[PDB]
RNA sequence: GAGCCCUAGCACAGGUGCUGCAUGGCCGUCGUCAGCUCGUGCCGUGAGGUGUUGGGUUAAGUCCCGCAACGAGCGCAACCCCCG
């Protein structure tokens, strides 16, 4: 149901093109391949998700981000379907750090969007 | 008696005399070449860098694509005149 689900095809990914400091997540390697351990995925999706559920019941806000080709599509139905933000093309130096300058284009595309009609 | 005009005296005028390395203003020139910057972010101990390195395209930093940048300004172009 929930991590036979995910053994559905769903873990284990890269083959020693690793970042050593994720083999507390690290099961073995079958043929080449790291295979990542869902019996401690488990533990950490309960604390993560203890962690969305508590910010979302309080006003939370959570920008979803996934640039890379395979996510792309899958981040806007899943945010839009939250009513969330999301970025999926370019991620722009400063959404952040810079939100204060990024967002004046915010307020152009919607005095852009005032001129459709 | 005030304009006004000559005589002498007083202040002063006059100087195309010097310095264009004391200057303003205006002009030439590189060059109508496609450049030169800024605000915030980010990188760097720092000068500084990114933006404005790359690929394409244009008469052009013109446009596109890409990208720790997102924008903006002086330029380009347009707004002006002539010719068709
Ligand atoms: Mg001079
Ligand atoms: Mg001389």
């Amino acid at each position: 149901v929930k991590e036979l689900l995910e053994a559905g095809v769903h873990f284990g990914h890269e083959r020693k093109r690793w970042n050593p400091k994720f083999a507390r997540y690290i099961y073995a390697e079958r043929n080449g391949i790291h295979i990542i351990d869902l019996q401690k995925t488990m533990e950490e999706l309960e604390r993560t998700f203890r962690f969305i559920e508590d910010l979302a019941m309080r006003g939370g806000t959570i920008l979803f981000v996934g640039t890379k080709k395979q996510a792309q599509d899958i981040v806007r139905m899943e945010a839009e379907r939250a009513g969330m933000p999301y970025v999926n093309q370019r991620w722009l130096g400063g959404m952040l750090t810079n939100f204060k300058t990024i967002s004046q284009r915010v307020h152009r595309l919607e005095e852009l969007e005032a001129l459709f009609a």
